């Protein structure tokens, strides 16, 4: 039960008019998070729970008080391109719903990998690192090579043609755990923060 | 460099004349040197060269070298769905004991016999990190990670057989909802395991 | 001929004004159900065939009285996730048209396990069981090892990334036939339905 | 516990110095030990053990134990689509059987001669249950599906062949549209009978 | 160049604004076929290319005359479901404008076989069958099992689910050529009918 | 009853001792019996049993019974791209042969050294049917189907090797653009000369 | 940094309001072209960003001066179908933004070989040659084998059915590649030009 | 005819005895023949018929001839990642010499030790052509790509194994985003070879 843990209501296949009553259903208890809410169910929901935030780039609602940092360590979160922003984000946002503080390091994809050794110390200091990618993927092997702290690499679903909407990074990642890697499911930001969270606050 | 860690040979891609090579390289470690992937005959090959090595058949790992004791008391719990996935849940189980990490079996549980599963429960939920190996089952994965509230990274194995040789078990794991699951690629155990061992001592 | 079972429309492809021109051609003879009718095509019938009901979720059109229960015993129809509940109504509203009893235990997907052990006498009382579940698809393993009645199970197209649109749980299901377990294709609703009225009236 | 059904063996992974461990510890049932995928050098190694123990060579299963009467008047019919269907067939067939279930075995009816397969149309229709198993024509299921008005359980059968390792035929039965079809994994025989089996005695 | 046919213009791609442009170049010379046209494409032209005339249900647009049969027999075009008429028409139409007599049998699929068989001497009366089926594709087994004419089936894309648009169709069609059958790509009927056209002209 | 076609035996599945069964069960006919799929090391099994009997090395084919003259002055014109496909041309070759067909053999042409193709294009455009054999570069059936004016049937073949196993042949024969071109599936090159010899003998 | 190159933005993921952001930020430094830019953006764009060109068949826009040719040899693109323009003229127009002379010949594919040898020489005079083809792929085996140049192959994502948006033509080019090919991702007309201006600049 | 090129023999379908025979057939060239993927067995059945000849063991490959000087001053780097591609990489660096490009080998630089692939960074940047060759972390390829501002033709490796037999490496380096990179099909180091050649030589 108390666990410790935020709510969190798979926000897409839910109506507006239910998102509210499933809020309102848990409001007396506990903060909580909804992800995968688009910006037509916000705006239908701004004046029902008008105490909720809304995070555009990341399509997540949060109704309640995020906590401050429980753990004194930090999150990484590295992105290759400008595009695998929104599952970012997703991911920053629900690591710093439960708790975690985070450190962004976007765009510093392998096709400019002088940006990556740029910021490569942050991205060591942090107790989790969690990579995103699309395309190639091939940034989450570089990082895991170069990082002694575990990382958690989420493939996104974005360029064209034979990215197949997300596989070819997702086999790429998963061919390099030899390393030190784990990987979740495709554009799944919250899914790697979740386990991020709990890899951090130990 | 120092990171504590111990040395690594991927033994199926080296040969036995090889092998010995690099072991007897690094013979002045004082640190323990891990073989994974070491088939039973190789290991004859090598039994006169090192005699104080020792093997572990169903893992196919060889160990050379004084094992020091356990580097953190947590455990780390090794869940297997049935007896096919007992070599690649052993190859997680002796490279986590390798690494520094004391190591619970917790074998044969699949959701067939669920009571078994929560037979060895309290053990599951006492570890701080829980390595899930399955085969066609892979729905073990799920039912842990919604059982637990601890990391688990889960291992898909290849069994042969409308499980695509394991490539349903990788998609099962994947699409998995108790949030808190992580996933590495087929039959690679070890690097669970080293993904495993930071997660514990830390 | 008279063997007893309603009318069924693949109203997917058909037009509107062309449901009508069906419905109203078998008018005389025979209760006549409409499956995959879209809540467009609905209103434009509305008037047209004004004795018909509509079940929203469902998205099924009848024409005609539902019997009343020509058999003693239920069809539990076993949902995983509230995503799952249109292909579950699709199969509770064609059990019911067939003339079956039917006991729907919606939401209890193995992420939070105890909430199916809450019901699974119900489920045990059932003379067949239909599970729906999208993502992971464990849910029909659990139920399949614990009742010992016949399991139909339905994967769904719900979820997101290697989902592949419901291919997941097709395969997880499939993956477990040997504990009295058949599968129809993804999101057949009625067709598991069909076969489950069958099965409870012997 | 006590559901009627007879002990089984999965023979496949089990050793023959294993096989004769388990059915002596049970050699006190009175109930029959059914053993499936059982090679024919595997039943040559224990033949000396249990001299009694009965061998269906093209269905791999050896029972050993009285079999008693049938439990229910009623038949099973198990339909084959050609010749390399034999096996899986008769594995369907001897599990149908030691389960207690009366079978009318009606093969090679595929829909290349389907003149065949109105031959034996009446015997199929009067069966409680068609088991249909098919390798690259697994359109007979659907063309069954479509003759009977009695629970059609498909198996898809490998033969390797455009066939896909019959997947093709896996993917066939799931889009039949004789609704009335339900489909176990490829190759799995047992688990249609024992789906089948349970279905007839109810 | 004066082989006899038609032109055949691509209409998916090209812009209405085009498709008069590539019409009024050829219009000179020879009738002129625009396949898969859509019926806002032919509202933008209807003034502007006058003569045309254009079938609803099948897509198609024919500018100039279409000959009367050259050949005294005819091309059976068959059809499994009322959902495969759009591609049946694309057959029926390019067959009847390359100069070919057609005798059409629609929604004879084998979930109802006695309507095949109510139609079978039409079909051995054709000199080519065409053969046209979603879902499971079974019909173009059974017709070529049954008929001693050539045989070109047409897979479509109608259904759901594990249909992958078209992909079980192909398979189970390709599974059975060894009948006499060959086969076209997915929802091609145009295709079909340029060879069944050829066929029927010898 | 009688169309005139010589008996067929698969005899990739029929034993040794059971060929000769069938062979001398029909020895009455006065009509030839083709044998295809027949191993070189089953030959030598029954090269005594039938002294008279012919066999084709590369075609796995043997002939039993006197050759009548060809039925129709026609020919089909059988073009392979490479060496590769010599074996699965002479299927299709030696069928037609034997159904009654002249058969003109036009091998290695392929677009590699297209030269090769136009040197004898006369030939294959004086052919009433042609049949395209191609492996990996499959490419070669577009090539003849906008060459020639008369009926196309593609054979893929299986050839190990991004090909995919001929997969990537067959989807590339089923997506060629000079309609024309029709497609049997995976080395079936029986088939297509059975739907060959149809077209030609009409 | 000055290696000679212009400024390419994947102008897909990116918004309007952002494109003159990042134009406008590196407007001070050297040409800049941005490619897959939606006919809808370049309009949101046109007064922000005044002086850029847009190509509407391209969809590329170019702010800045595009360069005289730096080499005096040019750079052939072959088409081998109408449809395969856009992603050609995302080709051409980034080999003459980088400052290479391009010849165009479009629309001569396999379909009509003919056309494709009445431009053989031009081909063959072109220091590199980019073939773009959907569909069957052929087009590509069929130039590699005849010029002794370079040639880069782009499939295309045009077509249907099993044309599996693109996937037929790679694998097809991808089979060709001891001719002298090398094949980028499909649709990928930018990523071609851009190995083709350099090797045409060397 | 004459483009200076010296003679292919693909020895992999090409038997020992048939060797010797075309090999000699152009024993007049004064220009050297290299004949690719001769297995180690076929060698030694031709070292008496042909004592000069030169046998590189890990690329399978045979060259008889004397070597002339190389044609031009610059070389072709060969690039690969781990010692699993050392065959694949060592046929593209044979054929590239046999050509008569000088090769600079930069072998085992994945980026698990990217330090590696720094260290030898000036000789790939010196180099005219860059040919990468990767099985499981074909993700070098993009790496390379965007530190190199010349030609990139990648080589996916199978190498067996969630690497689906290379076809992750082929679809990883596809979707590669340091435009400049060009792939090639599996293993085929040769035809990577050949087009660098050509790109080496102009
Ligand atoms: N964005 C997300 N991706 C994956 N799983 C999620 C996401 N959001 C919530 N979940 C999980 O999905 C389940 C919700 O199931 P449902 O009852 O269908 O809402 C819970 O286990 C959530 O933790
Ligand atoms: N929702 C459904 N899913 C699958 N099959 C269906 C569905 N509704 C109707 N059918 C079956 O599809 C066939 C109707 O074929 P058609 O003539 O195309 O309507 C019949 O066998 C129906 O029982
Ligand atoms: N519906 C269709 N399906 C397949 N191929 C077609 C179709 N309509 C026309 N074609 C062929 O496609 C080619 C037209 O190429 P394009 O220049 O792109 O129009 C010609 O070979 C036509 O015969
Ligand atoms: N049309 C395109 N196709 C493929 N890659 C592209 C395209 N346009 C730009 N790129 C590359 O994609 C990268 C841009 O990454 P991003 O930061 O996400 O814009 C650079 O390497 C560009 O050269
Ligand atoms: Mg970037
Ligand atoms: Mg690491
Ligand atoms: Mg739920
Ligand atoms: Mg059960
Ligand atoms: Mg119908
Ligand atoms: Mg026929
Ligand atoms: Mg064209
Ligand atoms: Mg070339």
């Amino acid at each position: 039960r108390r666990n410790g843990f935020p709510e969190v209501i798979y926000g897409a296949g839910k109506t507006a008019t239910q998102i509210v009553g499933i809020v309102q259903a848990l409001s007396q208890q506990t903060p909580i998070l909804t992800t995968r809410l688009s910006a037509e169910k916000f705006a239908a929901l701004q004046p029902a729970l008008p105490t909720a935030v809304y995070h555009a780039t990341a399509q997540c609602m949060t109704v309640g008080e995020q906590p401050a940092p429980k753990t004194p360590g930090y999150i990484a979160v590295v992105t290759a391109g400008t595009s695998d922003q929104p599952v970012a984000e997703e991911a920053a946002v629900t690591a710093e719903t439960f708790g975690n503080r985070v450190e962004r390091v976007y765009d510093v994809g392998v096709a400019g990998i002088h940006r990556l050794f740029a910021k490569l110390d942050v991205i060591r200091g942090a107790r989790v690192v969690i990579v995103i990618a699309g395309m190639e993927g091939a940034l989450a092997s570089v990082v895991g090579g170069l990082v002694d702290k575990p990382v958690i690499a989420v493939p996104t679903s974005v360029g064209y043609g034979t990215s197949f909407q997300g596989m070819t990074a997702l086999l790429t990642m998963l061919n390099s755990c030899a390393s030190g890697i784990t990987v979740v499911n495709i554009d799944n930001g919250f899914g790697a923060a979740y386990s991020a969270s709990m890899v951090n606050q130990m």
